């Protein structure tokens, strides 16, 4: 028994926060909450990359020093995610101390591993990247002056060609490993078909991997290598020892660090759970990382799900002000039900509006309020229901297996298809509702009204529960209303259909409502 440990990627500080970073911390933050809510201990983890040529050479372009920079930014980024109202454990920064001496005592034990010699690296590089290509991913294009350039397929932006003495990884020498793994543990990247990318890249062969750069390159704005002051450490090797870093960090609950352990046991969270990462960076974590793992005798991460956006980029979106227009529970929900693996999203105004108002309100909202209103329920409190008919069981089943269902979800992870999940049985509840006609009932079968109005409430419960890594406000907003007790509202226990006893009493009225539905 771990502590379930989640990452998101760190992020370069070239620029402020965007979508995309709000995007992959988001993912992050709802597997840590799923997580808490069965009541594990958990450890999320985000926080920004601040090294390298090409945020030196953006503190350049703005004419400002790069520790000016790198921290005007930082706060920026940190600014953004107190905003969007996440439950991050810490926030890491690659300038950090103790990171710089965690990737000094990794770049040492590779060494004396006998991974890292003094080679040469003549090829291409892509700095808005800060990766090596082969000339296969390259192709021509253009430079924002407008001349005729190289660019890189994986992203278009502009490659420069590098002939510099380096010190090297023997990454070529983990590939038959590396083969074993992916084959031994084949959930271990996600999804499945990002998983055969990976085999196919290694099965064709790996190159040595270039871990230093010439000091004067990197505008001096990198870890030193250990016993050599003319080289800078490779900004992923930097970036990636985050993940090591923040699995030794003790914090306080203020959020500062405040010790690092020498020993990652002694914390319980290495090696992640969950590595949540984009599209864009896939090599560095299924490949380079276990590698270097492998090379210094550490565990290696149990999975990697890499999401069908970009890290990093140019339907514009702040996502705070989005947040502030539509609302961030609802923000996030959309986020998060619109985006499969792909790109294949909507993200228009008007599927916005309407996933918000034909799922949020009318579906999981209408529900809400039904069974809450004092019109069906006059007793304002949970009935105790009297005998079930077949139609009730079958509700009755869905609502029981529910959980175990959008549990599997959230651990493939598949964020999407526990929502859609959840949302499958919310609809049923609907029309079970309509069916049954609680308003009639009222006058008609006061008795057969207990039975279906004790199901529905427990049907929304239950769903209300699963979603709360989703709404994390609004089912607080809800379990208030149906006067769900604090020590229902987490743990496995409370999966269990009939966890809130017939008797408990709903909380008091608003008459303001949960999700308002927004004009066409
Ligand atoms: C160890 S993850 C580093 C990710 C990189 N800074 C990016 O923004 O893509």
């Amino acid at each position: 028994e771990k502590v379930f440990f989640v990452t998101s990627p760190i992020y370069y500080v070239n620029a402020a926060p965007h979508i995309g970073h709000v995007y992959s911390t988001l993912i992050t933050d709802v597997i840590g909450r799923y997580h808490r809510v069965k009541g594990e201990r958990v450890f999320a983890l985000t926080g920004t990359d601040e090294h390298g040529q090409k945020v030196a050479e953006a503190a350049k372009q703005k004419q400002v020093s790069p520790y000016d920079f790198t921290t005007a930014v930082a706060g920026e980024f940190k600014k953004c995610f107190e905003q969007m109202d996440y439950s991050i454990d810490y926030f890491i920064r690659t300038t950090n101390e103790q990171h710089k001496a965690v990737v000094k005592e990794l770049w040492t034990k590779l060494e004396q591993k006998g991974d890292i010699y003094l080679g040469r690296y003549e090829g291409w590089y892509s700095i808005s990247d800060e990766s090596f290509l082969t000339p296969q991913n390259i192709t021509d294009g253009v430079d924002k002056d407008g001349n005729p350039c190289k660019v890189s397929l994986e992203s278009g932006h502009v490659v420069t060609w590098v002939s510099e003495e380096n010190y090297m990884f023997r990454l070529s020498a983990f590939r038959e490993r590396l083969l074993e793994w992916y084959h031994a543990n084949p959930g271990c990247i996600v999804p499945e078909f990002r998983r055969r990318e990976v085999i196919r890249a290694v099965e064709k062969g790996l190159p040595d991997l270039s871990v230093s750069r010439a000091r004067a390159t990197l505008h001096n704005w990198a870890i030193p290598v250990p016993g050599n002051p003319d080289h800078c450490v490779y900004v992923w090797l930097d970036a990636l020892t985050n993940y090591l870093t923040g699995s030794r960090l003790r914090v306080d609950e203020s959020g500062k660090e405040v010790s690092l352990v020498d020993d990652f046991n002694e914390l319980e969270r290495f090696p992640a759970d969950v590595h949540v990462i984009g599209k864009d960076i896939l090599k560095f974590h299924a490949i380079y990382w276990p590698a270097f793992l492998l090379s210094a005798g550490l565990p290696l991460p149990k999975k990697i799900v890499a999401h069908g956006w970009w890290t990093k980029d140019r339907n514009v979106f702040d996502p705070v002000e989005k947040a502030e227009e539509f609302g961030y529970d609802a923000l996030k929900y959309f986020l998060l039900r619109e985006s499969g693996f792909s790109d294949d999203g909507d993200y228009s105004d008007k599927n916005m509006i309407a996933r918000l108002n034909g799922e949020l309100a009318d579906t999981l909202g209408n529900l809400v309020m039904r069974c809450t209103s004092a019109k069906i329920n006059v007793n304002g409190e949970w009935p105790s229901p009297a005998a079930y008919t077949e139609e009730d069981e079958s509700l009755i089943q869905l609502i029981k297996d529910l959980p175990g269902t959008a549990d599997h979800y959230y651990l493939i992870p598949d964020i999407q298809k526990a929502i859609i999940a959840v949302f499958d049985v919310l609809r049923a509840i609907n029309a079970y509702v309509t069916d049954m006609a609680p308003w009639k009932l009222v006058k008609t079968d006061p008795e057969r009204l207990r039975t279906v109005l004790y199901i529905t409430l427990e049907g929304v419960r239950v769903t209300t529960l699963l979603l709360s890594p989703i709404l994390p406000r609004k089912s607080v907003v809800i379990f208030d209303m149906l006067g769900v007790p604090e020590v229902h509202r987490k743990g496995i226990e409370n999966f269990e259909f009939g966890a809130v006893p017939p008797g408990t009493r709903l909380g008091p009225a608003v008459g303001e409502v949960l999700f308002s539905k927004r004009s066409t």
